[PDB]
């Protein structure tokens, strides 16, 4: 049914389980969680906790840690949903490789590579979707400040034709509140947090922090 | 020109470098190289050092070794050699691992996995191909005997209508002389061969062998 | 010199003023006790006080590759000698042979460190007359016990034979520390790359998950 | 006993039955030297001829962790009360002040190992009638001396009074000592599964590649 962007203003400060339970009120099982192989596990948890034939799709990039194939296939079989392994589409990524090699990103910026084997492959999923959630998360931002809201237009994949509604339920949530969720009802998680990870992204884009480091200076750091 | 299955007969005990000079008489640039990121990186420095406009490719079937990653490319900017990285088709893939997972291979055996990350892209690729080389060790099997010749009609993807030459140069070369050669002429290699690694295939299907183990052993191991 | 005066006046003062307070008082004679972890911060800081300053790592002879490497690193770096004390054979040989190498599973690390750490410490700090350690509040998810920039060693010294030691980053916090490695592009163990971020022997320290506390990646199955 | 006869006798027959001549001379005063490598067939065959098998491991102080665990893992697993050996702090500790931890790379080997392993090692059979290990002619690119199956310790034994050295696995070749390993299903270091053949200490060993020597992973320096 009908809704106004106020359902926005009044999620806001609402808990993640019950931003996800709006979601699934208004989108019912065509709600579709992205997870990143890291530590949205925790948005997984809760989306299928509250619904059992969650739908729920990773963006396979092809240069994913081996330790992300693992947990990813772990969640599958952890929880017993069939997640959509998206790749990429040789005939886009082939002709890039070809003439820049597999590790362009670090002369030409992440931009390019990740267009080709994330963010497209993403387009095409989203086309057939009505409205979508990430556990994206305010403070795993640089510090620009708060800039993420739990519920929005998505302002990249919408057109005022056909518009996706996207979801951020674990907007307001703190990192220590992640992992202290994870840890309490023992989750599984990543393999690559306990050797220093704490942002997870492709293996040759990602590295561990050090102690106190912010957890995005591990991603693309040489930009 | 024209030539006769003679020719295999003929090159049979010949040098690889030399198999390499009849490969490239009759087939010329048009010669393919097949290069897996392992020891084979010595069939590209051979064809290389006599042909410097060699083209080559490589089946990257989303699950390699960052290891691997990392050496591909190396061979491509050591030699200078615009490798060709060849990619699974979604279509074939995607569906695969949303009823399956991501390690499949280990109860269904490799083969299904192997088909459309590695099989496929590879006929795909052979296609408008007249003939290529790979290099296929004898030894480099368990040891039920010699059977690799240097070369021979592809028996997997040739076709009366539109027949298909291999050679493999590397057909008689030993273990140890792949090495002492790259040794020797300080070629670079794969990282994972520091590692207990001697035969090298994707991540989740490839573990490195014991002192003295045979390197087949360390490849899908559980079957 | 006055202890009470002095554990009091530097209470709140900055770590290079308290070391600036201890090499005064007791010039090269004071020895600073390095353990191959973010420490190095209070080499850095002594070192440049007084280029001099004598150094000593307990080299339990269970350490981290990676820190037998820091150690050095910092020993070449600074060019400091510093004094690697070990374990008494006549001590530790008896405790491996009845027990086996990994004792402190089964009985907690009490007895091992007895030996391999406590003992060399006490014949080195014996003929001492006063030390400096990297101990902060911070380290300890602050318990019944703080850290004291300036005290007597209760555990080493006698009544009558006093042993003076100072804590100088007693009051430093872990993302000062960083800070302070990073800013100043000090060296430091290649294991704080890796998730450790509290650094002990190699078979009792793990790295520890995001927002864990460090101390719980010492002696975990205590 | 008498050595020549014997050392003959026993030159062409298998490891077992040169440690039965062993034992049977020495009995239960016969020392094998475990090093935390292959040399672990060594052990497994001469517990399996005397439970009681006297057992000593020199620890150097910096061996691989995974060496660590191995060596009590074999301890464990036999039900042996390894004797693990450390060195003299009274001769390490003087070495590491002035060169530091990592003189070898610039001296050699020679003058850490003679502290670190030789002069325990030296203190420990000083006191023995006979000890055993797992040296193979295999392990060295057959160079002008070779491993006799059986000989006097010119090393370690004055004229007057001699110590004897069996060397059981002389004659026994790699490929043959990991086919008994993986046949038994003997345990072993964790390190054979990184690209490991031969194994020393942490910084002075490396895997090799395929088909190089397994000597060459070893003091590749100098
Ligand atoms: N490759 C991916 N596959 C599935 N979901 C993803 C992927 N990348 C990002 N996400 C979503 O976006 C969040 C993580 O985003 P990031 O990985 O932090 O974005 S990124 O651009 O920096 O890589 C998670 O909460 C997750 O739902
Ligand atoms: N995925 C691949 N991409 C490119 N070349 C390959 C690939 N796999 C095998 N080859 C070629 O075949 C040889 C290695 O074959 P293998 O990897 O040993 O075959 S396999 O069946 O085990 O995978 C090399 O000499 C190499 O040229
Ligand atoms: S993170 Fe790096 S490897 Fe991954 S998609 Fe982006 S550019 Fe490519
Ligand atoms: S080697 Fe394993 S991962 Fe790679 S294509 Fe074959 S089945 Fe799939
Ligand atoms: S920390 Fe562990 S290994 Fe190190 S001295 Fe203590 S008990 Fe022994
Ligand atoms: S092998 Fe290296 S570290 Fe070990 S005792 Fe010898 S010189 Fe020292």
């Amino acid at each position: 049914p009908f809704d106004l962007p106020a359902l926005a203003s009044s999620l806001a400060d609402k808990s993640p389980q019950d931003i996800l339970k709006a979601a699934f009120e208004h989108f019912g099982d065509e709600l579709w969680i992205s997870f990143s192989g890291a530590e949205d596990v925790v948005l997984v948890d809760m989306a299928w906790k509250l619904n059992r034939n969650v739908k729920v799709f990773s963006l396979d990039t092809g240069r994913l840690h081996p330790e992300t194939y693992r947990f990813i296939d772990q969640v599958r079989e952890h929880y017993g949903i069939a997640i959509d392994v998206l790749s990429p589409d040789p005939r886009l990524l082939e002709p890039l490789v070809k003439e820049k090699g597999l590790f362009s990103f670090y002369r030409d910026g992440h931009g390019e590579c990740c267009g080709i084997r994330k963010i497209e492959p993403l387009k095409r999923k989203l086309a057939g979707v009505r409205a979508w959630a990430t556990g994206q998360r305010r403070d795993q931002s640089p510090g620009t400040r708060s800039q993420v809201a739990v519920l929005e237009i998505d302002g990249a994949f919408s057109t005022p034709e056909k518009p996706l509604y996207k979801f951020n339920p674990l907007s307001s949530m703190t990192s220590e509140e992640v992992w202290g969720y994870i840890r309490m009802l023992e989750l599984p998680y990543n393999s690559l947090h306990e050797r220093g990870y704490i942002s997870i992204g492709c293996e040759p884009c990602t590295r561990p922090v050090l102690p106190n480091q912010h957890e995005r200076e591990g991603r693309w750091w040489w930009e």
